[PDB]
DNA sequence: TGCTTCCCGCGAATAACG
DNA sequence: CGTTATTCGCGGGAAGCA
């Protein structure tokens, strides 16, 4: 089909028949043949470039609509993604948002219509 | 070398299935 | 519907980029 499997220590990996790329999950592994077989597209609606992901596609649109979900609880700055976020959380407040302390607010997605999680409230 | 996008395990929201 | 299968958002590290 479009993988073969791999089992040591009676662990289970999904390989990727073309570039033989690794997988704990099946799901991933189908969500990355994509890339290879396009047998979804994911077009952005809101110029025309195309996606083998959907979530790259959702990326995407966020940086079309200019929404700033990411906000630092330290001064209250917002910011697009999480990247920068923790970039400006590291470099003016030294401190670490992947450590044991909740240092930043995702707000629901508001600009576009996507999934949303509860735990955003 | 610092933005920028990619990656993939995990699991919540939801669609598809009786 | 209730239930299971599927989709895909999210973190945060990695890989890509000029
Ligand atoms: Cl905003
Ligand atoms: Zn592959
Ligand atoms: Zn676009
Ligand atoms: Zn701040």
């Amino acid at each position: 089909d479009d993988h073969y499997e791999l089992i040591v220590d009676g662990r289970v990996y999904y390989i990727c028949i073309v570039c033989k790329r690794s997988y704990v999950c099946l799901t991933s592994l189908r969500r990355h043949f994509n890339i290879h077989s396009w047998e979804k597209k994911y077009p952005c609606r809101y110029c025309e470039k195309v996606f083998p992901l959907a979530e790259y596609r959702t990326k995407h649109e966020i940086h079309h609509t200019g929404e700033r979900r990411y906000q630092c609880l330290a001064c209250g700055k917002s910011f697009i993604n999480y990247q920068f976020m923790s970039s400006h959380i590291k470099s003016v407040h030294s401190q670490d948002p992947s450590g044991d302390s909740k240092l930043y607010r995702l707000h629901p997605c508001r600009s576009l219509q996507i999934r949303q999680y509860a735990y955003l409230s």
